[PDB]
């Protein structure tokens, strides 16, 4: 028992990152088969990044330009196109650790592990989800740029998200591996505002289902709601609103703790009306969100739905 | 910029767990060079567990009971020995995914990644710390004793922890790699009480400096301490004593914020006296102690200590 956040191991990605210089810019890439994928910003000067035009840049880049470097193995590039915001260098050896891998784009509440790496080196792992305003809250310092995020399914990683830039509110955006940016941002240093930041319910539902299982239950209240009810609180709380396809993943949980969906409702309608009043649930003073109902069923052995 | 906890990557790691079967009993085995450690009770039954004497119930074992599986591949052991409460097997194979490592014993305070593992197989990755009573609160379910917990330096693996057992209050004991416990515990199942988990404050002044540095300063107060005084205050709250070792630990953080280690403690007091009134502090509404000094100034890049 207990409950952690917790990441993905990490091994099958850090095999796969490189480092990719292109003139005075360095960040790292990740490198499958026989290509890498980078952020296209990586052609830009810091000058460039006021007002960059891409396809401008890239007529005056070559193959040779682009330094791709794998610990010590310097990677030939044979070829280089752009897909939306990234780069694809061809080189000329297959990733011999390449794993198993496809690419997913996340929708937001979505969870999964970045693997922040600089000089193409892994440096850290966390958890993180896609929050509903398209930014993460992410740790990420210089050279960070083109870390990934993915999930790992048995043995297949499924990368989501790609690294690209800082808010100057300090929030993080990037893309999904076509280069397609998650939320409304542009690879551009121009300030960009995020939208609100609302909970994602159905996690913190997940999350009090976890609680209760390890013995946390002391917020179990004596009522229920309806859906209807219980949206008009979420939106005053700023909580994404709930809807039957949430109720439905929903389900193994209920199952296990005999606890409906609904009234685990009310009890989170009364946390937001009351507050926690100085109380932790599974070691934290506020609502969590980032764990998805998939998450906790992982972690809480006794939960039935396979 | 932002701030998370981070595990190390484990891929260094991932690359060492088996599984090692005795009898009906299955857990992990950490395979270095051509030995394989693992917790010494995978020689017992269930019944054995209420009262084992280990070495009475090592006779009956042979090099032959101890089934180890990499993948795939079984190993052959060709030697076994007790080292406290750990077992090493000896196969006839190197590891070839051996890392550079070395076998440390933390202090309380201190923290570590650990890679939970079932059956040999790695399933998540998370940050931990010794706690003061020296229990760690994990997540750790049925078959993942003998997994375990390392920080790594460059390309060095320190192995600090090796998962044993659950106590009643669902907090987790272990040992370090030559099989000693942390504190006081054994590896029976016989109810065991962990004594007073009190807060790790050199932990929570550092997390409050990587809070200034990213912005959450709204707790900075106008005051100042001394060491007895904010020790006074510390021993009431159920804290750690901070000592003058602690305040030189904390040096490159004053040092960047130019926020004496005696001005922290004094803003740290007065949250101690006066909560925090609904705010929070990197996303917490709690004061968190899972991040050492050193923890901070790995993802604060504009901290100088070396
Ligand atoms: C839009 C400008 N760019 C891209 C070069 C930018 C802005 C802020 C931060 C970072 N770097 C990280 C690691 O987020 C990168
Ligand atoms: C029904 C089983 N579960 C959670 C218990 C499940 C299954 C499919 C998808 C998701 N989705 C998320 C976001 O967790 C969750
Ligand atoms: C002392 C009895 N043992 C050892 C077999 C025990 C007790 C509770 C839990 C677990 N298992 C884990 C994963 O902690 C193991
Ligand atoms: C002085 C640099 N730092 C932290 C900034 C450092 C150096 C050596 C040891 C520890 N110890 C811990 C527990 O963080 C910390």
């Amino acid at each position: 028992s207990g409950f952690r956040k917790m990441a993905f191991p990490s091994g099958k990605v850090e095999g796969c990152m490189v480092q990719v210089t292109c003139g005075t810019t360095t960040l790292n890439g990740l490198w499958l088969d026989d290509v890498v994928y980078c952020p296209r910003h990586v052609i830009c000067t810091s000058e460039d990044m006021l007002n960059p035009n891409y396809e401008d840049l890239l007529i005056r880049k070559s193959n040779h330009n682009f330094l791709v470097q794998a610990g010590n193995v310097q990677l030939r590039v044979i070829g280089h196109s752009m897909q939306n915001c990234v780069l694809k260098l061809k080189v000329d050896t297959a990733n011999p650790k390449t794993p198993k891998y496809k690419f997913v784009r996340i929708q937001p509440g979505q969870t999964f592990s970045v693997l922040a790496c600089y000089n193409g080196s892994p440096s850290g792992v966390y958890q993180c989800a896609m929050r509903p305003n398209f930014t993460i809250k992410g740790s990420f310092l210089n050279g960070s740029c083109g870390s990934v995020g993915f999930n790992i399914d048995y043995d297949c990683v499924s990368f989501c998200y790609m690294h690209h830039m800082e808010l100057p509110t300090g929030v993080h955006a990037g893309t999904d591996l076509e280069g397609n940016f998650y939320g409304p941002f542009v690879d551009r240093q121009t300030a960009q505002a995020a939208g609100t930041d609302t909970t994602i319910t159905v996690n913190v539902l997940a999350w009090l289902y976890a609680a209760v299982i390890n013995g946390d239950r002391w917020f179990l209240n004596r009522f229920t709601t309806t859906l209807n009810d219980f949206n008009l609180v979420a939106m005053k709380y700023n909580y994404e609103p709930l809807t039957q396809d949430h109720v439905d993943i929903l389900g193994p949980l209920s199952a296990q703790t005999g606890i409906a969906v609904l009234d685990m409702c009310a009890s989170l309608k009364e946390l937001l009306q009351n507050g926690m009043n100085g109380r932790t649930i599974l070691g934290s003073a506020l609502l969590e969100d980032e764990f998805t109902p998939f998450d906790v069923v992982r972690q809480c052995s006794g939960v039935t739905f396979q």
